[PDB]
Order: C-alpha cells, then sequence, then structure tokens
C-alpha cells in the first residue's frame, strides 16, 4: 500500500564516491507516520546530502536505511527542471490525470494568473525550445507537478527560493494550508526562510554531518539552539 510512511535511518555512513572523503556521516532517525517534518537548518546542497544520499537515491554503507516491506515515491528538483511539452503535459507526469486534481493542483499552485501569462497557457509549448519561465514558476510547476501525482511520498527543495511574500503565504496555502499537500497523504519538506517554520509540525536541523536535535522546537529552544536561535538572533 502506502509504505506506512516511516523511514530508517541506521548509523548511517554516506559514501561520496568520487570525493574520497565522506562529507556527510550518521545523520540518522525515523521519520513517523502521518507525520510532517521539515528538515530544517538551510545548509543549501548538505539537505541534498539529504535528497540524493540520506533520502536513499545513494547508498549508504555503514547501518542502513529501510522503508516499509515493499521498495511512488516522489520527489522536486532543486534546479529548474521539466520536459519539452504542453504546460499540461507539464503538471503532469507519464501517468494520467483528472479534472478534479487538475484545478486541485493548478488552482492549489494558484496557477490561473501564472498559466494565464504565457500566452495559450494550458496547450502552450513548456519545455527546453522555447517556452522560457520564471524561476518560481519552475519552482512552481516542479512542485506542484511533484505533489500532483497524488502518490504517498513527497519531497520539496528551497520553496521560497527567488520566490515572494504571496507565493510564501501562497505557499503555505497550497504547501500546507488544509489542502492535500497535508492532512492523510504524507509528506516531507526543506525550508529556508526561517520565519514560516512555525507552521511545521515536526522540525529537524543540520550540523555538520549529524543532526544536531532530534525533537520539536520547544527541547532544543531549551538547547539554545536553532529552534532558540531564531529566537535570539533572528
Amino acid at each position: 500500500d502506502a509504505d506506512n510512511f516511516c523511514v530508517q535511518i541506521i548509523g548511517g555512513f554516506f559514501t561520496w564516491t568520487p570525493d574520497g572523503i565522506p562529507t556527510l556521516s550518521n545523520i540518522t532517525i525515523r521519520i513517523p507516520r502521518g507525520q510532517l517534518t521539515m528538515i530544517v537548518g538551510q545548509v543549501g546542497c548538505g539537505k541534498s546530502s539529504l535528497l540524493l544520499a540520506t533520502l536513499g537515491e545513494m547508498q549508504k554503507v555503514s547501518g542502513a536505511v529501510f522503508w516499509n516491506s515493499n521498495l511512488p515515491v516522489a520527489y522536486a528538483s532543486q534546479k529548474p527542471w521539466l520536459l519539452n511539452a504542453t504546460v499540461e503535459e507539464n503538471i503532469t507526469f507519464e501517468s494520467p490525470f483528472n479534472k478534479q486534481r487538475y484545478k486541485m493542483v493548478i488552482e492549489a499552485c494558484s496557477l490561473q494568473p501564472d498559466i494565464d501569462i504565457l500566452p495559450h497557457g494550458d496547450q502552450t509549448q513548456i519545455g527546453e525550445r522555447g517556452i522560457n519561465l520564471s524561476g518560481g514558476q519552475r519552482q512552481r510547476i516542479s512542485v506542484a507537478r511533484a505533489l500532483y501525482q497524488q502518490t504517498n511520498v513527497v519531497f520539496l527543495d528551497d520553496p521560497f527560493s527567488a520566490l515572494d511574500v504571496h507565493l510564501s503565504d501562497h505557499l503555505m496555502q497550497a504547501g500546507i494550508l488544509e489542502l492535500l499537500r497535508d492532512d492523510k497523504r504524507t509528506v516531507v519538506l526543506v525550508t529556508h526562510k526561517l520565519q514560516y517554520l512555525p507552521h511545521a509540525d515536526w522540525i529537524i536541523a543540520m550540523k555538520d554531518g549529524t543532526i544536531q536535535r532530534e525533537g520539536t522546537l520547544k527541547d532544543f529552544q531549551r538547547s539554545e539552539c536553532q529552534l532558540f536561535e531564531h529566537w535570539k538572533t533572528l
């Protein structure tokens, strides 16, 4: 079924093949069920040390990772990515889609003015040749297109990267809100701006290679830590 929406990361030894020096070591945790947890710390591409490697696209040497008993898993790319096609064909990866989740997405993504800016809109050319697309628009159709599949697992990167306040709260209006980005479907995400963090049920931060703490914003505030840091130095 849905894999139960858990992650087993135990005694991680991350192998970066061409490097020779294991930049990250022993970042481990178990992601819980029905649990929204935003990987935080804004380490940069180190969050991608959590995407490629610590999310299992690469292989962890010592210890291991495990996801349910059965081995739908999706994530959005950092850099702008698309396939040359209709923008609708862009919002939809090779699997199908329907009008309810369609409007659920472009309306969720609030793309209506955005997808009305490009001249032909829906069937307009979208991709490499032609169709010059705004950066936040790439993170945009990349984002919904990520969550448009409506499958168990999902992952985000730099949600406000070169984005706007209207698209920040709007990124709260699509991103969590009450929307399908939230509630029963399991999710993951990594922010940049430290202010909007409060909407996160669960939080985690990164120090060097290892998790600085595992828990909520209270105990780490008690750790005078990044949660207490955005308090001290905002």
